[PDB]
């Protein structure tokens, strides 16, 4: 509710970028208690879907979902300003993330070469906003829609927050060794050497 | 196969302390066997079954509860209508799914490491013969309508038999809170 | 190029397949989520046959793949064995390297995977098999848990050798499964489908 009332108030003010200003085009009330589908617009265009949970604490902590990209806006959206706006806006109100990455191209193929999620382009975006815990997911459209995401998620203490960068070390260290081209190794060293300030 | 005796008895509906429940819309599946009844407690939509009523050899009868109305949540998680409504489908289908999300007490039980058949909702299921448990935890984030309890009864006694030696297998690798007393209060079965 | 594939796939299509169960058509297309998926809904002569979800290809990211679901419940007899059957999973092999197809309304490839048979060696992966399919995958999700569950999933493989590996495979899951069952109708079945197979 609170939560609720700050999503509104910063969405229907419109959030500011040079590739439009993005704005709430329409909400919508979901399957459950706290749980709400936020149509974005970008410049007058429709940009993506946000799926919502507010939190029912102990039980359920809150998560967002960014999907629904539009295709003809993939190539505007990603790697831009808007889309940190975007993230940057949504990790001071969620600890839990999940981004669809099935538009995002370069995020995609580094995946696919065995990049670590968090190392990935989309990934490292969220590594900078402090989601430290990461899974890939991907399941064949074809047998289930919507099974190309990353899930990220914040320490819940500073141990956590160790292991998670532990298992990033060792994940990075098997990359280099499995990894052929040297341009993709290089771009992975640079974002692994920001993590490590 | 019958839809029939699951239709005569749902409009005219379902006795209960809560209220009534009753039929409102009805409608055809994917498959030729598969139908939505969409029930009602008072004059509020309550949940949903998709029921599937079989093709024998091939594909068992199985019932699905799911599209829980959260202004019941803490009326119908708990009560007698809920047992009302378990306790008829138990007598229809030897596979049931029930959402559990809207049930905050099962929830934090099934987070707690609780077997799925000791659980608050599962236990209900446990009564009524079903022996058979899977938890389903899927992120709504990655797919939505995963979080849910399978149950079965058993095809056998000798079925019914293992499934027992599981429970008992996963009430002792439990064990190892303070609800530890709810869950042996339960198991003493 | 995604839209010559498109482009192809139209003009058969609305051409019609012709089979002695019925012209199939597309009849309806509408726009997926991404940008080079559409639903095609096909009719089989002037009832609805099934929805064709196509995924025509983002290379190298993403390669094209169908997904053939929603048969028709009043169909279901008339489609899977047929000619209509075997004529479309051949138009789509000439197409697709990846192929979903739902199972669900077909009762012998149903029997068949609950009694153990390798999918590639049911009716309807033997089916897929013979188009050049050899990587095959059984999925058998609970409905009740998810729609959409029920599905073999087959790719083409990348090269002679891999597909000359997946096959002397094919042959141990065959001689596993040929002395672990009961049922000589069964045995008898998947065994000619094995003989052919050479
Ligand atoms: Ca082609
Ligand atoms: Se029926
Ligand atoms: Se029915």
């Amino acid at each position: 509710m609170v939560k609720y009332e700050e999503l509104l108030k910063t969405l229907e003010n419109g959030i500011n970028s040079e590739e439009g200003e993005i704005r709430l085009v329409r909400k919508s009330q979901g399957r459950f208690k706290e749980e709400f589908n936020f149509d974005l617009s970008l410049g007058s265009k429709p940009l993506l879907t946000l799926k919502v949970f507010l939190g029912r604490k102990p039980y359920w902590q809150p998560w967002v979902e960014v999907f629904g990209v539009n295709p003809n806006l993939r190539n505007v959206f990603f790697g831009s300003e808007a889309e940190r706006k975007l993230y940057e806006f949504l990790s001071e109100h969620f600890g839990r993330i999940f981004v669809e990455y099935f538009e995002d191209k370069e995020t995609t193929y580094e995946l696919q070469k065995g990049v670590p999620p968090a190392l990935s382009r989309l990934g490292f975006e969220l590594l900078k906003l402090g989601y430290t815990y990461f899974r890939d997911w991907f399941i064949p459209e074809g047998l289930m829609e919507g099974g190309h995401k990353i899930q990220a998620e914040k320490p819940k203490t500073e141990e956590a927050k160790k292991r998670h960068l532990e298992n990033l070390k060792k994940e990075f260290e098997e990359f280099i060794g499995k990894c052929e081209d040297e341009g993709l190794i290089k771009k992975v060293k640079e974002r692994y050497n920001f993590l490590e300030h």
